[PDB]
């Protein structure tokens, strides 16, 4: 099956339209390239901001709101009949420091006096509420799906000990969801989003957290499985089990940031796309074949599958593609093998079904067929 141009290959959203929407994460510069725009028009019916809807891009100083970049994404989505997801209202990263400073400009995490801690909790929760209110009041009629909180459970199975948590305890999660519902109404859908949702003890910790909150009347409609995964790991059986476990609680599932790295963890990457050997693309394509067969089987539990980019010329995975060089200056990709130095983030990953020159990959054929 040929490496033809994606711009006029059979539409990916159309193959899957009774199953689930098919989305892409974007940057605003992509809305001004002809190729990106035509790929979004051709192949996708859902969109998400890769960066410009994060807390620090929206409210970088208290009272200063930048919606110019977000607005452009919203406008392109509406003009082209796409669903929109909001990524994301609360995170422990790409968050502005001003949130966690007390009245005299000192870090709140440092405060020892207990009545002064409770004042900070309330102040931070008030700020959290205002940030959410302003965003939801603006977008509630345009944006149907919302990452309310991101990564709030650590990998050790305990609540992640972010400043949000150190300062305000578990109430920050509750206030985030309650605030989105109050200002957005009943028709927006509210998600908790995380990675390694398939992995113990995080999976069960995630599960117990959401069940508890739902029991307490905290509004949560679903789980966002980021799905930054590899060719082998995690297995499909464990994905399937994960999806089913959350669906048992009456939660929707979205696959919110799908990419299939060519590498392991910590990754040892090739320095260029051209160096990646052909067999890696065939392996990837069988992984995607199994993957999307599983998504289809569970289509009644999954409303959306979104890829964390458009085509292989641009992916955040390249920021993790460390290249390992042995003493002779040759590239080392075997995980236990000798090496002398590493150039962090200088290599090239290849995670999507569309290549860097916008032609279809074997993984595409594997997910467009009905075999
Ligand atoms: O077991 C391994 C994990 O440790 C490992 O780590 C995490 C993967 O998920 C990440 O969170 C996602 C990452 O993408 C964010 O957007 C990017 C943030 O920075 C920008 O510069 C870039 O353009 C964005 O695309 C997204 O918002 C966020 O929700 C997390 O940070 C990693 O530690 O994954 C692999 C496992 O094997
Ligand atoms: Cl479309
Ligand atoms: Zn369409
Ligand atoms: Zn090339
Ligand atoms: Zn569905
Ligand atoms: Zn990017
Ligand atoms: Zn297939």
């Amino acid at each position: 099956k040929p490496h033809i141009s994606a711009l006029n290959a059979p539409q990916l959203d159309q193959r899957y339209k009774n199953e689930f929407t098919i989305g892409a994460a974007v940057e605003p510069y992509q809305l001004q390239n002809e190729k990106d725009v035509q790929m979004l028009k051709r192949h996708f019916n859902s969109i998400v901001a890769e960066n410009v809807m994060k807390p620090i891009s929206i409210q970088p100083e208290e009272g200063k709101f930048n919606f110019e970049q977000a607005d452009r994404i919203v406008k392109f989505a509406k003009a082209n009949g796409m669903d929109i997801r909001f990524h994301t209202l609360v995170w422990h990263s790409q968050v502005p420091q001003w949130f966690f400073l007390d009245k005299e400009g000192k870090p709140m995490v440092n405060e020892t006096d207990p009545v002064k801690r409770e004042q900070n909790k309330q102040l931070l929760l008030k700020r959290l509420e205002t940030h959410i209110k302003t965003i939801v009041e603006r977008y509630k009629d345009d944006i149907k799906y919302w990452d309310v909180v991101n990564q709030v459970v650590g990998d050790d199975g305990k609540l992640r000990n972010s400043p949000w948590y150190q300062i305000a305890g578990i109430d920050y999660i509750k206030v985030a969801f309650q605030a989105a519902r109050k200002y957005g109404g009943d028709n927006i859908k509210l998600y908790m989003n995380d990675y390694n949702t398939e992995v113990e003890p995080k999976r069960t910790a995630l599960y117990n957290l959401v069940k508890q909150l739902k029991e307490e009347g905290v509004p949560i409609d679903g789980i966002g499985h980021q799905s930054h995964i590899q060719i082998g790991w995690p297995s499909e059986a464990e994905i399937e089990k994960t999806i089913n476990m959350f669906a048992a609680l009456g939660l929707d599932n979205q696959i919110t940031e799908l990419d299939v790295s060519m590498y392991g963890w910590p990754p040892r990457a090739y320095p260029t796309y051209d160096a990646i050997p052909k067999q890696k693309f065939l392996d990837q394509a069988a992984r995607y074949d199994r993957l999307f067969k599983l998504y289809e089987k569970l289509s009644d539990k999954i409303s959306n599958v979104t890829f964390w980019g458009i085509a292989d010329n641009h992916t955040w995975l390249d920021s993790r593609a460390d290249v390992y060089y042995d003493a002779n200056g040759n590239v080392v990709v075997d995980p236990n093998a000798p090496y002398a130095k590493v150039e962090k983030g200088k290599g090239k990953d290849a995670p999507f079904v569309f290549g860097p020159d916008y032609k279809v990959k074997p993984a595409y054929w594997a997910i467009i067929d009905h075999k």
